[PDB]
DNA sequence: TTCC
């Protein structure tokens, strides 16, 4: 049922993806690689010091402190919604191999028995209201850019000058492009103004997943991870094989001398995709703006920051369902991504910005290293693209449209099984507008708090209460999928945005706090995704700019956590053991030191003022600025400190883009 | 060296 055409580096197809310089060459060349992170200044991952601290600590705590999560997957008690063997990884060693992307996903979602467009008229209209409602009156603001980040096909550059070249020439001749590729002349949108090409696969890790203790065996079971092979990738799931990977680490030993002890295990490695910037910028252009509206206007459902500010509207609900959804980025539909298309083209958006934005959701992907002797091939031909990935992570709103998806297919989840006397509502577009809108504000008696796959689904008193119940009630038997969009059931220790939702005795939504994750403390400082990078003389450009400064918002971002001193204890007896020093000394020497270091690039900053200023989302940024695209805006971070982090384009040159992309 |  049609392969993807594939082919091998060599191939003037994949040549063409890689500017005539080293970093663009190094980039298609480069062969898998691996090795310990350095979890922190001059601490190695694999230091048997740490791996027996590691070892102790991990044991000890899943002892002392049991899941508390009850058959409703409700998370009371301790707060612990699993055990902690979760540390006992190798870090910066991943699973062989990792899975080679799908290039089709139909055959896996008709498989999975998920609709292929919208199932009824209502679902239809709905999305499309979703559609208007979200890319409506929006408000230029500057393109903000990570410092560091690879704009990579074709340049590969990191340079933020060169960065903001390229940017403002795409905005200047996005429009030129996307003219081009409505004349299916695509080659010569790539070849003219670097729109198009491929996406570049890259290997985030995942530093922390399942592992079990077999009581019988008394040995370690790390949980298997299925890949696809490239036969099986290329032909939607047709051909190939699906198989779990290894995350066995014995071969750290036979092949780089590094003594494993019993129970750790090689990280799972996601794939990420690093999509051309020329053709990312116009998107992000509008992008930022629709963020801005969903986020302000529709606050109740898609703006959350702190655990109050959840719990607030949590704790006005009868029942709350947290629900989740399994690999909800290769599932994707991209029928949605046409549908919207559409919808926007209705709504009077610029055809050639649509046709951009399409072509950016079905664009091909070049593999770097899956494995050892694997990769260094580009999936689909970039001449005319047609892949269906599903969502693509480095395309300019893979968040939106996650979102979009999602939060339409909850309330559909919702209006399907609690509550069809509001089916009356929805008769046609403007009906259907002012529904969806009167829903996210979270005025109608059924409501939802979401972000992409992650939400919490609510229902106050009132006629639909007894249908959620009984919804709930489907998912904890899991025997049926609630939806025929996405598989949908409900999250075993049920939790929001990081933040987990912790009942009482009573059970319910209003005797409920949210309180952050004690296991995301932990995976945080003993399992990081990246290492320190001391190599990197610019720390803004680095993953993790300031380590330390995590060490003075941890009382704040898990302070509320039932066991919290309790770890705190835990870890400072065991890294006692294990270091013969003060765990707790240790970081606060960091934090003077990163504290001193951050000054240097903060403005404001006295040299040497405090951290004073600073919040504690600001520090939580500071340590990890991945978070700033997920966990925070940059609404909910200091502006001093956002300027580290990122850098922008004229508010004129972005404005006046996206007045020639926009309707009205 | 390698995404939002
Ligand atoms: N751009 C980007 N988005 C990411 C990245 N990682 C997670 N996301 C966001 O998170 C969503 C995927 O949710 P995850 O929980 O990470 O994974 P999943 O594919 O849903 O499935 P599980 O493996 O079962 O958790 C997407 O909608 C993305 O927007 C990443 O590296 N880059
Ligand atoms: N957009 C984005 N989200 C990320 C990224 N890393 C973690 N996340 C968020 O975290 C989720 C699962 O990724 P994990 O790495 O397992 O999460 P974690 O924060 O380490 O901890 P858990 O909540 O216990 O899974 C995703 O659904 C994202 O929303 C990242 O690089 N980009
Ligand atoms: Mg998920
Ligand atoms: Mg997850
Ligand atoms: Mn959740």
């Amino acid at each position: 049922p049609r392969r993807a055409p594939a082919f091998p580096l060599s191939d003037i197809k994949a040549q063409m993806l890689f500017a005539n310089n080293i970093k663009a060459q190094q980039a298609s060349k480069r062969s898998f690689k691996e090795g310990a992170i350095e979890t922190y200044e001059g601490l190695l991952s694999v230091d048997p010091r740490f791996l027996s601290f590691k070892n102790e600590l991990s044991r000890y705590l899943t002892d002392h402190f049991p899941a508390n999560v009850d058959e409703y997957g409700r998370v009371y008690g301790n707060g612990v919604r699993t055990n902690f063997f979760g540390m006992r990884h190798m870090n910066g060693f991943p699973m062989i191999p990792a899975t080679w992307p799908l290039a089709s996903n139909l055959k896996k979602r008709a498989d999975a028995d998920l609709a292929d467009g919208p199932v009824s008229e209502r679902d239809n209209l709905l999305f499309r209201a979703a559609v208007r409602l979200m890319f409506s009156d929006l408000e230029p603001v500057p393109l903000k850019i990570r410092k560091g980040s690879s704009t990579c096909i074709p340049y590969f550059s990191n340079d933020m000058g060169t960065k903001i070249e390229i940017a403002e020439r795409a905005l200047e001749k996005a429009e030129e492009a996307g003219n081009l590729m409505l004349q299916g002349k695509f080659d010569d949108a790539y070849q003219l103004h670097q729109m198009g090409g491929a996406y570049y696969v890259v290997y985030r890790a995942q530093s922390t997943d399942a592992i079990t203790l077999d009581p019988k065996t008394g040995k370690f079971v790390s949980k298997d991870r299925m890949v696809a092979d490239f036969e099986y990738a290329v032909t939607g799931g047709e051909q190939g094989s699906l198989f779990a990977a290894s995350k066995d680490a014995s071969r750290l030993k036979e092949q780089y001398g590094i003594d494993v002890p019993d129970g750790f295990f090689c990280e799972r490695r996601r794939t990420a995709m690093g999509g051309p910037f020329a053709l990312n910028a116009p998107i992000m252009a509008v992008a930022q703006p629709v963020r801005n509206k969903i986020y302000s206007k529709y606050a109740y459902t898609f703006h959350h920051t702190t655990r109050l500010n959840k719990e607030e509207k949590v704790k006005e609900w009868s029942l709350c369902v947290a629900t989740d959804v399994s690999d909800h980025d290769t599932f994707w539909p991209g029928w949605l991504r046409d549908l919207i298309c559409d919808e926007l083209l209705n709504m009077g958006y610029a055809p050639w910005w649509v046709k951009l934005f399409e072509t950016s959701l079905k664009l091909p992907v070049y593999v770097g290293a899956p494995a050892p002797e694997q990769g260094h091939t580009l999936l689909g031909d970039p001449s005319n693209p047609d892949l269906e990935v599903g969502l693509s992570s480095g395309q300019g709103a893979t968040d939106l449209m996650g979102t979009l998806l999602m939060s339409i297919t909850y309330l559909v989840m919702q209006l399907d099984h609690t509550a069809p006397h509001l089916n009356s509502r929805i008769k046609d577009m403007p009906s259907a507008c002012r529904f969806l809108d009167s829903y996210w504000q979270g005025h109608e008696e059924i409501r939802q708090i979401s972000k992409s796959d992650d939400a919490m689904l609510g229902w106050t008193k009132g006629r639909a209460l007894v249908g959620g119940h009984r919804l709930f009630e489907m998912l904890k038997e899991g025997k049926v999928n609630p939806s025929p969009y996405m598989k949908i059931s409900y999250e075993h220790g049920g939790a929001f945005l990081g933040d987990i939702l912790l009942y009482d005795s009573r059970r319910e939504p209003g005797s409920a706090i949210f309180v952050g994750n004690i296991n995301s403390m932990l995976n945080n400082q003993f399992s990081p995704e990246y290492g320190v990078q001391s190599g990197v003389r610019d720390r803004s450009k680095r993953k993790r700019p300031f380590p330390g400064l995590a060490w003075a918002s941890m009382k704040d971002t898990y302070g509320a956590c039932p066991i919290y001193s309790d770890v705190l204890e835990a870890i400072e007896r065991c890294w006692w053991n294990a270091f013969g020093e003060s765990y707790r000394a240790y970081r606060e020497d960091m934090l003077k030191r990163d504290t001193l270091e951050l000054s240097r690039y903060v403005a404001s900053m006295a040299r040497q003022a405090g951290l004073a200023e600073l919040t504690p989302i600001d520090l939580e940024v500071l340590a990890d600025p991945n978070k700033l695209q997920y966990k925070w805006t940059e609404a909910d971070v200091s502006a001093n400190i956002h300027e580290v982090l990122m850098h922008g384009v004229s508010v004129e040159k972005t404005e006046r883009f996206l007045r020639s992309v926009m309707p009205r």
